[PDB]
């Protein structure tokens, strides 16, 4: 929740019922979380972008 919305503003609070702290889980070049941050689109898997949601404020 208090969480990296983008990156270099690292960890602070998120509005309302925007629940888990998301991130664009690219595996390929290195594990490169692209965009991190609160929003709500969380689960599924594409391919270049699964997402690793996390409810404990720190995985980001």
């Amino acid at each position: 929740l208090k969480c990296n919305k983008l990156v270099p503003l690292f960890y602070k609070t998120c509005p309302a019922g925007k629940n888990l702290c998301y991130k664009m889980f690219m595996v390929s070049n290195k594990m490169v979380p692209v965009k991190r941050g609160c929003i709500d689109v969380c689960p599924k898997s594409s391919l270049l972008v699964k997402y690793v949601c996390c409810n404990t404020d720190r995985c980001n």
